């Protein structure tokens, strides 16, 4: 039913990426953080558990409107922007699934990062 309006999402070029890792063409989504993310950090995000994140297949899930609104209204784009406002420009992004871990830890349940304001 909305498998279209995923697919449109997922054009966006900051969707092209993993929000944490930046792997290309990720297929997974935490829809209330509204994040498009890798399989391997989908898996990082279910260990945060639902109080944190909320994982969905882009297509093998079903999604609820609301759901989807949640991306719409969001996006790695806009989520760098609040997540990742304190991110030292310096800063080595992860790639390894121990330090991948800590990173999504310290990004949404420690709100390291995040511009508050936001
Ligand atoms: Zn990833």
């Amino acid at each position: 039913r909305y498998q279209a309006v995923l697919a449109n999402l997922l054009l966006e070029e900051d969707n092209k990426f993993c929000a944490d890792c930046q792997s290309k063409g990720p297929r997974w989504a935490s829809w209330n953080i509204g994040v498009f993310i890798c399989i391997r950090c989908a898996g990082i995000h279910r260990n945060l558990g639902v109080h944190i994140s909320r994982v969905k297949s882009v297509n093998l899930d079903q999604w609820t409107q609301e759901q989807i609104q949640c991306m719409q209204e969001m996006g790695n784009g806009k989520a760098n922007r609040l997540y990742e406002a304190y991110l030292p420009e310096t800063f080595r992004r992860p790639q390894i699934d121990p330090a991948v871990e800590g990173f999504i830890r310290d990004k949404y349940e420690k709100k390291k990062y995040m511009d508050r304001s936001l």
